[PDB]
């Protein structure tokens, strides 16, 4: 079920990149380096 909202290109378009930076966040060890995980 959905209520409209305004999201869709943040899973494949902003997340497609988000993973690039998320994985980047991980490239250093995300949960160990000294910062929180992205979206």
């Amino acid at each position: 079920h959905g209520e409209g909202t305004f999201t869709s290109d943040l899973s494949k378009q902003m997340e497609e990149e988000x993973v690039r930076l998320y994985i980047q966040w991980l490239k250093e060890g995300g949960p160990s380096s000294g910062r929180p995980p992205p979206s």
